[PDB]
């Protein structure tokens, strides 16, 4: 059986949600999560004169804690009939070999396996930031939900008497309503990213193209950010002040693709905002005993004897994106 | 003659179309190809509770899973009258033996029917990604049709009420055609590949002049895969997001020299596409005697006496372009 | 553990229609069955000269293929508690010892793991040809579909129009309907297969009475089927070229018994009509460990350990009952 260290993939395919705003992570070592233990915000100074202590300092951070990550963990087969890549250059000798051939086999099921837990990592991330409310359902998981604690100013959606689809397409320029929407954003706004479908209506605006100067290199980082995923993001170009990123990711469902998000919206945050990666106990009888608690995935795998007898390759971690400030971002669903 | 180690090549000069989307490929061990051995799309991760239970994933292949590859053997004589080429840094004094004449004439033989072959592969190609549909023909062979799955909505026909040649030269802006036909592409599109005859309609348009780029190109490795492409392939620059390629291959017919691309054609797609380059079993007593059935190409050379006592060369394979998901390009049929 | 050498059932004991359609088996090597690999039939050899190369013949024609097999697998346990069914003619004095009570019970337990693997085989076959159609579903198994593509043409029912039971029971002659529903037949039709309480009123008829043949003996070899299953299986006789044969067999649910054919059903075809028997793979990692991949049948005795902590033995098979030509059977809904 191959080891527990054969875990050599040194990939970063972070699909611009976890890459730009979920940076730093929390594994934990209790089963729930617990919010009231992240380290939080700092006080000023409390001045004092030098002759007299002061009192110690103590950050806790949020209140209600006793939330439940899900516990996904998917599995894979090893079935030796799969039609191995022709890796470049490779010879024909060594394919023969039947140890090679299973640990290709091996290898390429770890991709497989890693690509389908990043998809609900950032399906989570989706939902926190774009209604701060995002529920855990699956077969027998007895739907769990999740309140980020979202004010409601910050769900702004164009359906008034006038809309951005029908008013003039010559004469309006959107710098005002934008910067009314980005009003109530509780900081400074950089990042307008759009859905492909709802960025088609504000590209329209001759006004737009008039000012929006979309000169290559972004910002000189965020382009260096997003150049891995020539796939699912692009970048238009720079608003003045901010930039604009379309995102068109797609996650898979059983056997259908979806969008990540609703076709005609956009929504609005910074790139150094905050995001939790909260994690929870792997709970495994194996990884209790290799002291691996806590951490953020565990692969393993296992021969299986007699009724399903195959030879199993299994991934499991636990995804609780959380937010800081989750009312610095506005989601504004577009008409 | 000569044994299976004159196959010293080692030439990659896929031409725009076998490495820019068919990169990887999935040679076969049976004579036909079966979708079911490709490891195809991973799902989703869908939440189940802890250890209490869990669920095997099977990737599965669809409905259609059996194809009939393209099997093909041209034939060489190697009569050692031919007057070699002139190639340069050849002494004459080292090439009047034989020894070397034929050696030289061998590899002479190699190439050109590689060329063939890997040309061939590439009009495969081009005919699956044009239209989304494609056939086998050919005298003394049953014909085959090969369907992708090509949906109706990226076929958009431009000649259908609005084209592109009866607009103003220099106020129509063609920013918004492409805009709203590559919303269904299912994915960004980075790569609008254009007809040598196509490009120039588009260009003459004056709005794109000034936005069109020409700085030596910014976008990727690109420029490295077009700069050994000198002949056929021309890279002009950035649409702002998108990168801009005139691509002029040619294919030599019984005696005509015709394109792959149908005159007034232009494509839109993604540089990150799948494109499967699976492949047949090389159906000969001697390549399954040294287990060298799957594979892309087979070198050959015997001597056949009594009737046709002469000496030959043959390569063989089998190959059967196929496409993903044909629904990620779209084909505008310009006019 | 008793190993793979454990196959000692001996019993040939095929139901009517394994014996008398689906003769010819052909255990698959792939999960998936595609009928594009069936040799076919054989045809006439040519007359080419003695001197003058020959001309190589193909096995092959007709794809239908990509069909799924309906995988099963009864589980058993060997607790050693039951009473064990003393078999005629066999010696008691070695009864004494567990290990060949044990060795035995085996065998007992596998002797219903075939029987109820036969019984599932004998479900496939029956209404295989009765309507063409076939839904195999069940418990842990999503329901899948089966077409052999049997037109309207030869499923006739007799409600439509004129019924049977309304007609004069001693003057009224069926033989013009016998040939109408035998004339869509692709071939021609010598078994008139019947249900016993629908074959009555057939019977009912003055004419057919003494119309029908009662000579002794079988027109070639079809007495020698009603030798072995004498139980459920009668031949009536000969009437003209299409013999009258009634079968009343029953399998068992799971405390009930059903008869394998509906109340008014009877079929028409062909002694040599070619039925397929083909089978899947056998999934388990010891049958590719062993390379018994290509199997109908595959015992396995193993030991479970900790929550059930018995013995098990089971046998997984692929039965997919299956017809070359869905065309050549006429299966009227008498009424």
């Amino acid at each position: 059986a191959q080891l527990l260290a054969a875990n050599e993939q040194k990939f970063k395919f972070d699909p611009l949600f976890l890459r730009l705003f979920f940076r730093e992570s929390y594994p934990f070592t209790t089963e729930k999560v617990y919010l009231s233990q992240i380290p939080g915000l700092v006080n000023m100074a409390l001045y004092v004169s030098p002759i007299v202590s002061g009192e110690v300092i103590r950050s806790r951070g949020g209140s209600t804690s006793e939330f439940t990550p899900g516990y996904v963990k998917p599995k894979h087969e090893v079935n030796p009939q799969m039609t191995l890549r022709r890796l470049p250059d490779e010879d024909p000798q060594n394919l023969a070999d039947p140890a090679y051939r299973r640990r290709r086999i091996i290898m390429q099921n770890m991709r497989d396996e890693e690509l389908a837990i990043a998809q609900v990592e950032e399906m989570q991330a989706v939902s926190a930031v774009l209604k701060g409310k995002y529920t855990m359902t699956g077969e027998a998981f007895d739907p769990v939900e999740v309140d980020m604690g979202r004010s409601e100013e910050n769900n702004i959606t164009q359906s008034g008497g006038t809309e951005w689809s029908k008013r003039d397409k010559s004469t309006y320029d959107p710098t005002d309503d934008i910067e009314a929407y980005a009003l109530n954003a509780s900081g400074v706004v950089n990042i307008i990213v759009f859905d492909p479908k709802g960025w088609a209506l504000f590209r329209s605006f001759k006004a737009v193209k008039e000012k929006l100067d979309t000169r290559r290199g972004s910002n000189s980082e965020l382009e260096t950010a997003v150049k891995d995923l020539g796939k699912a993001v692009s970048y238009k170009g720079m608003y003045g002040d901010v930039a604009i990123v379309v995102y068109s990711g797609q996650y898979v469902e059983n056997g259908v693709k979806k969008n990540f998000l609703p076709d005609n919206t956009m929504v609005l945050g910074n790139t150094q905002a905050r995001g939790l990666r909260t994690y929870g106990c792997i709970q495994d009888a194996d990884a209790q005993r290799e002291g691996i608690n806590a951490s953020a995935r565990y692969p393993k795998n296992w021969v299986t004897t007699g009724d399903p007898a195959r030879e199993f390759t299994m991934i499991q971690s636990a995804p609780l994106m959380l937010l800081a400030d989750p009312d610095e971002f506005v989601s504004v669903q577009l008409a």
